């Protein structure tokens, strides 16, 4: 369902957001 | 409806935060 | 109502990483 | 209410990706 | 809880914008 696609893709943007994280105390 | 919406711009901003990944990488 | 709240405010998130994927970009 | 949280939580994001915009211009 | 989920995951996402800040200024 909708919500399933949301959950999904707000796990994304966390995982995104990690990676830019690390980048930058790299 | 509204989670349409809602679903199609938290695509929209994973993959703004795939190009800013990759900006900051390159 | 929360909902339009939710759009508009993910809406502005994405211009909002527009905009970092711009100034980035310069 | 949880959907209440979630418009707070979304403004609290726009909140801070505008910092980041002001950081990133200086 | 669907909801409970996004709640937690927006949450996470408004501490790792948190840490992005607090890079950009060092
Ligand atoms: C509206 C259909 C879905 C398209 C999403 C784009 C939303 C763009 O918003 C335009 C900016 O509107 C300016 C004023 O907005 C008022 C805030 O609305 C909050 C609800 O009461
Ligand atoms: C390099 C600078 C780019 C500036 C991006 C600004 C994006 C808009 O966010 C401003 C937030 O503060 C105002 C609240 O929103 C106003 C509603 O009108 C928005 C127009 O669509
Ligand atoms: C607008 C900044 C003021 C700071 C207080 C928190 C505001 C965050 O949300 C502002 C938009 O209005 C929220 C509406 O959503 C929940 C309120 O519910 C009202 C009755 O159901
Ligand atoms: C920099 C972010 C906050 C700066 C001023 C905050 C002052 C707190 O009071 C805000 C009151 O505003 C009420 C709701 O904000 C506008 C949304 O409502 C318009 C249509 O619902
Ligand atoms: C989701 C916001 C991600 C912001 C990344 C900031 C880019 C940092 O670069 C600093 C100057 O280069």
């Amino acid at each position: 369902d909708s919500l399933k696609w949301i959950v999904f893709l707000l796990f994304l943007i966390v995982l995104l957001l990690l990676a830019i994280v690390f980048l930058l105390r790299g």
